[PDB]
């Protein structure tokens, strides 16, 4: 079974702007440049985010991690049985991603996805943030989460749950307008409240935002100010109703947003699905 | 499987008296009025207790919570296979209860029951008790418990255990008189020692009492005095022999009682069924 | 499955001597006299040890506790399938033992055994030791343990493990003499290192000793002196090699011994079977 | 299933040198001499390492521990079904090893292996290190680990995983030279990150090294100096990238090395396989 | 002010017997031989007990530790003002004791005493007990205690309290016989309940016993057996009424006894003086 | 009274080499350049180490921190009463150091010293190490320590203790050669075992080394490798006998060394002065 979101790749028009944004604003660590693009780290892994030159300015691919070769084989079989076109990653791609083995395919609406096992650790190159950040929260919870924008949430939900195995945490009926309410589905694959969210938002991108979690409230507070200095804040500090994360949102150079948060609650086998009519307990004012 | 008791609805002759009793005496929070009646809260849920106008002055319905849609479907199948008439809650009822989906049916002796999933949370409307109460204990243990009065405890026990899946915690042979001893069965569906009790008591109501648990001994002590001021106490402070809860009992405006307690022990998979000849270790004197 | 040793009954020639020994020396609580004999307590249960008048001066019966009625039914079936003569305890016997249901049978060498569920708790009659004892250790670990003396340990081991479900903890090859070594088997049915031990000792009784565990080292130290005052000590203070319990042994009025200890280690699913050539790390000198 | 590495036997040309090295340098306890050779202890077990006279100067055999007789029988069946020649250890061998039962066989490349149950504990002969060592870490993690040198790691990996049941923790691609990279596989059978490692190293021995873990950093620091005084250090203090153990390596009298470490992290069912390009985060400089 | 008892020297007729007794029986560490006699350690200090050849077979001297040079000067002045003959330890004596500075004098009844500062630590020669002992308790509590036998306890008490600054912990009126009761005074100079005791016992030595405290009950239990094997035990295991130490007593080769214990309670500025009529809560039977 | 060592200034011939060494090797944070020279941080303070251009290549000045203005006035009076020439720092110097007030003077052998109060904090410019360092240990313990080299340790000791108020922790008689032993004095002014050490070493500098303490063993391990890559290590990893710090030593561009350590023990009012014959328990081999 999928254990977590392991990495993400972005294809952007301004690579230098993304490099500055990720390191100086968010605190990620520059981890070199390879055929996989410019690499960035947040922990012991060789890389978590890759930035490649591309006019799409959006998420180019996402990789989900399984525990071992057997787990990869099981997921491959499930995808094929579901009628999805699955391709074994060649040696060239595996080396590019720094993984031992992987398979590639696309979700119902075209997002290129990868499931891999045996990623590269680089403990001998100790993590050093590009900005003052006490640390990022990963471990068994993976990289963080992203919100997939789709035209048919029922179809997307069925794929991610029935085929990929994600489990529903809760639903938030997002008020878009007096006569517009759209359900946002939050799904987990480990203890992180959600690793993936699905919603039918009117955005011209594959995702609304990706999220990175830090270890202290100060990490979030300082980052907010670094981002605010350039007028990139899109939402003030607030705490979510479902995962109880304290965070803020900001614009990346591609328009797609990034959420930066701290202190979210986790889920367990005793969790029960619920619904909400608001995404925030307090704060998160649109600015 | 059923995870907990999620909500209760009462049909009463004096709605204003119940509103005052629940808020000023017990400390519940007024949560508005809808087609579901006057709503009251004790935690993050949109409502836990509803009060509607009705001459019955008794419990009108109770809702048990399952983890998700799959759990609701499984319970529906079990009930049908057992020969119980099950009805899918229509969109109108689901909206009234603020749940995502639910089924309705009645227990062997006419109590309307509902099993639902996906109830509404309102973290954005922080809980504020109507009286000085540090907090109510809910979470994975649900709302609390109620004691179902029936004419045939063996039949009721079989339904709640064999069909609904409740598990026996223990039995207390209640001395009613020199030649009258009635067994009271205490059942659990989660860590709470009991979410439901069953006994053949000579009462003209569906339940003898419902119980709410608070976070501190002082919450109980102060509440006792607020209730005692109006001469509504039915039992002095005491601690039960089975769940070890420290509580007192009082009369609601409908005659049906309410138990208000603190510090009960929980049960686990290592629990063994036992019997008792007394319901109280100390206190709980009838007054 | 059997969850623990729940009670023991002794048939003795000097009932008054046993009453004095259990209360004044060991600290048990006198719990009245019924058709079940004189009753003694060590915790919240109505009784753990019964003493009846009888010329045998030995263990008369032992009762093993199961979790519920279903567990009793399962054990009954296993015993019958194994060819053992099983008898349903009549209402008269159940009332005598204060249990809800029970079955009776004998082990391969004649020891009367009982398996029951739903024993009586008496929290309303708070435990008060007959001597200065901070408390006895029971709970999920039951009453303690006893060592069954048999002429064929292989046959006894097969019955208790294959039929009753006990699991082997370890073996101690007891040096009886230059040319005599006898294996003692220690078996568990819960976290207590052993609830039953089996050995082919040259003793004219069904058991060599029964053991009760207390909460503090002082409980053991004080008890040792109370017993030593009457010259009843059989072994000095020592700590066992297998369960690491610190204890001493003494003679009951029936010759059969009693072990009184503190601080034993428990076992879990990660436990591995081992062997020992000595029963004591230190102490336990024969006196 | 195999629960841990329980013991190791070495056949050496200089028995006196090994005795001095194990006791004075590493701190093991001399535990007598039997037909099993000179015995050495690190904990409550009668012995963990045996040294016999032999011109091979290498590991002579290794014993893996199972939980009980049933576990031994299961492993025997698995080995036979896999086509491996299995021999039941005779009474003479069992007594020599101090175990209750065992089976013998060889791995694909000739290493004599044994799987046993019921080893001997000697708590009555309290462990006393031969040098200043606060303690060795064993328990459920067993003796420690050793690295098996083989000519075909794929074949060895298949045997140890598919037949013996070991599980992969991670892989380290060891840089041997500009055009030489060899994968080292680290496998676990309990919480210890690895109990066995497999690699195709150009060494004329069955193993590159065996490892013993101690309780404090000082235990390692002091040992380093005792070994360094005789010029036997092969690697300076360092911390590994995979198990995060802080250790140093040194030469035994047989050339085969020994790793002495502290503070390694453990693995659980939530562990995911990863890869590394370096075996050390810091230190471990070849000297 | 005096901070603790730092060391003791014994003059014995059988030096080899004392060496064997201290190391093999009690677990002290042999620390070489100098002009100060044979040295023994129990912790990081270069030595705590010295054994010299002498026909007296008794305590030859005791050294009390002060915090620094200023503290030594203050004590010297207090002793002189009290009329005691004080001598500055010459360079030769300081080197012999391994201290920076010291003064010498005798108590009212001839016991040679020394007060010093700046003793030698030897952390680079890690403590290794001569027997299986997890550790000795020293630190701010010093070496342990000894009981000074005197013909006039009032005179001795006045000297140790008024001149040396010891403080009374409690008094035990020791029953020597039907018409003989002698008060034993227990005094502290730090957190240890007592570092010195004073009593008028009919013994031909300067002290009745000296005491060493260990870290675990097992340390005491194992030591008891090592001593008992040679028939040297003088008192069975017991716990004292005043300091609550669990210990046993044994004979040294000089007749003077040694107490070996564990788990004593400490004293603070909130301590109040009390009296006892017995020295033991349980145990400590004369054998 | 002096509360801690607050800052140090170095006058060096190669400012660029020092900048690279402090940031890339040790992990300090570049904090700008002012008339105070290039500034470096290790915590919330605006600066802890300053580097100015100067041919001396040695410590140029050190600043000790007092709690407030009253404390500065008290120290000024003590110095004057002792006959030391004290100068009030002018507004220009205070601004240069970023302090509220300070006085200047020299120790007996020419080292320029300063005592100040009210230094500048810059929490709004969160600390970001120049290398992978989890953190430096400062707080109430100040910057760390340095070892003052002098021709007459008795004279220096008298000044620092009698005039500045430092307190002796312990003494280590350093073996320089067969006929050369020099005492090193370690002094504290807060919980740090030593903030200053004094010794008569044959070095052409004011100090032998300064020391910085980090939060993890890995911080030290990684730093060791960064320094070793340039062949600057002077001592291997080891642990000191007196403060028990685990550290290594390396050469700065000025020849003067730097000690980088972790896990030292602290001192309290219960501390007693002792002596040692070795500075290291293990390691610290000269290379
Ligand atoms: O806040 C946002 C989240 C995701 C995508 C866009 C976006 C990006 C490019 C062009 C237009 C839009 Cl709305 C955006 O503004
Ligand atoms: O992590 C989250 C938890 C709850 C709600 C949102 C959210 C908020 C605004 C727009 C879209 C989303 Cl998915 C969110 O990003
Ligand atoms: O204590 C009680 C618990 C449950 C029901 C009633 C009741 C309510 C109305 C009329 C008569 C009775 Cl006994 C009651 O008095
Ligand atoms: O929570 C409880 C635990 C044990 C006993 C009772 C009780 C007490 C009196 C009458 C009816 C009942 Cl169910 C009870 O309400
Ligand atoms: O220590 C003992 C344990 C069990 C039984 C007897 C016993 C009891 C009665 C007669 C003879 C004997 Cl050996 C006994 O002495
Ligand atoms: O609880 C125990 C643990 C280990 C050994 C014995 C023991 C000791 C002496 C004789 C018989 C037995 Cl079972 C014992 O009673
Ligand atoms: O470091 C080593 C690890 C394992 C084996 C040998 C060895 C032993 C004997 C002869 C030659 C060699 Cl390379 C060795 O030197
Ligand atoms: O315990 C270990 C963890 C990671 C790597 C090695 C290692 C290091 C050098 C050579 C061979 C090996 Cl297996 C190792 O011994
Ligand atoms: O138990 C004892 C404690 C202290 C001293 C002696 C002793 C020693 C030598 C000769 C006579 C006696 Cl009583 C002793 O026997
Ligand atoms: O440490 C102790 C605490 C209390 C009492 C005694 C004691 C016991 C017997 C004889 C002499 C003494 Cl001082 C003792 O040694
Ligand atoms: O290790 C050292 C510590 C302090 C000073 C010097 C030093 C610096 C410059 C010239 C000569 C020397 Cl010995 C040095 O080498
Ligand atoms: O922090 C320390 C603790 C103990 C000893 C030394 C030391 C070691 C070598 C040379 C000079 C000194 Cl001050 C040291 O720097
Ligand atoms: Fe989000
Ligand atoms: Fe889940
Ligand atoms: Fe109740
Ligand atoms: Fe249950
Ligand atoms: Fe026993
Ligand atoms: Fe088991
Ligand atoms: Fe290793
Ligand atoms: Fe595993
Ligand atoms: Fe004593
Ligand atoms: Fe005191
Ligand atoms: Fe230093
Ligand atoms: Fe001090």
């Amino acid at each position: 079974s999928i254990r977590s979101l392991g990495y993400m790749g972005f294809a952007v028009s301004d690579v230098a702007a993304w490099r500055s944004f990720l390191t100086q604003k968010l605190g990620l660590m520059e981890a070199g440049t390879t055929d996989n693009g410019d690499l960035f780290r947040i922990d012991s892994r060789a890389w978590r985010i890759a930035v490649q030159q591309g006019e799409v300015d959006d998420l180019a691919f996402a990789g989900y991690e399984v525990a071992d070769a057997a787990g990869l084989a099981q997921m491959a079989d499930k995808l094929k049985q579901a009628g999805i076109a699955v391709t074994t990653g060649d040696a060239s791609l595996a080396r590019r991603r720094g993984v031992t083995g992987l398979i590639t395919f696309a979700d119902p609406f075209g997002l290129p996805l990868e499931i891999y096992y045996g990623a590269s650790e680089v403990f001998e190159k100790p993590f050093l943030p590009g900005a003052a950040v006490s640390g990022f929260l990963t471990g068994e919870q993976g990289l963080g989460h992203f919100v997939r924008c789709v035209p048919d949430s029922d179809k997307a939900l069925a794929f991610y749950t029935d085929v990929l195995g994600f489990q529903l945490s809760d639903v938030i009926d997002m008020k878009m307008g007096p006569d517009v309410t759209v359900p946002a589905y939050f799904l987990h694959c480990n203890e992180r409240h959600h690793t993936l969210a699905i919603a039918a938002f009117p955005l011209p991108k594959r995702i609304h935002h990706f999220m990175l979690e830090v270890a202290s409230l100060d990490d979030v507070g300082f980052a907010f100010d670094r981002v605010d200095a350039d007028g990139l804040i899109t939402s003030t500090l607030g705490r979510h109703t479902n995962d109880h994360m304290v965070s803020f949102y900001a614009s990346t150079p591609s328009g797609v947003e990034v959420e930066y948060g701290w202190s979210a609650r986790t889920v367990d086998r005793s969790w029960v699905v619920v619904r909400h009519d608001s995404p925030s307990m307090w704060g998160h004012k649109s600015v």
